[PDB]
């Protein structure tokens, strides 16, 4: 994917990740609201879908989601680094009850929160770009299925 474009976009979203995570999460669970029981099922500290979704235990997953972006844009010349880390990572999800089609989901909503931010700054090109990197994340995650 054009590297330039990737890590440019990336900039300011990356400087308030809780933020703009949560504005990805809202439209993960509008597309897929069937999302919103498996958290509230694997949450620890609280049950109700509220109190599950505001704790540290969710928030803190924001911030790893968005790590985990930021580690594929730091290293979209050589996803290669990541190979191992992404099909663990998707093992791992598998075993959590999660379904490989919901990170298709997920890249939409990756999608959604950039146009948000980025307005008209969000061109197809960079739209183009976005969905190469994120598809390559998900393909190596898939190995975990
Ligand atoms: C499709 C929606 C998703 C759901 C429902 C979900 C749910 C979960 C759950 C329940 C865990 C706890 C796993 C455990 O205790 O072993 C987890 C771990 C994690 N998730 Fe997700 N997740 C989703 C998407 C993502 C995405 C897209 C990323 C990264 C881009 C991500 C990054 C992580 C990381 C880094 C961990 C910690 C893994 C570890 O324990 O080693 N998640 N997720």
């Amino acid at each position: 994917p054009e590297p330039e474009l990737i890590r440019q976009s990336w900039r300011a979203v990356s400087r308030s990740p809780l933020e703009h995570g949560t504005v990805l999460f809202a439209r993960l669970f509008a597309l897929e609201p069937d999302l919103l029981p498996l958290f509230q099922y694997n949450c620890r500290q609280f049950s109700s879908p509220e109190d599950c979704l505001s704790s540290p235990e969710f928030l803190d997953h924001i911030r790893k989601v968005m790590l985990v972006i930021d580690a594929a844009v730091t290293n979209v010349e050589d996803l290669s680094s990541l190979e191992e880390y992404l099909a663990s990572l998707g093992r791992k999800h598998r075993a959590v009850g999660v379904k490989l089609s919901s990170f298709s989901t997920v890249g939409e909503s990756l999608l959604y929160m950039l146009e948000k931010s980025l307005g008209p700054a969000f061109t197809p090109a960079t739209r183009a770009a976005w969905s190469q990197l994120y598809g390559a994340v998900v393909q190596a995650m898939s190995r975990g299925w």
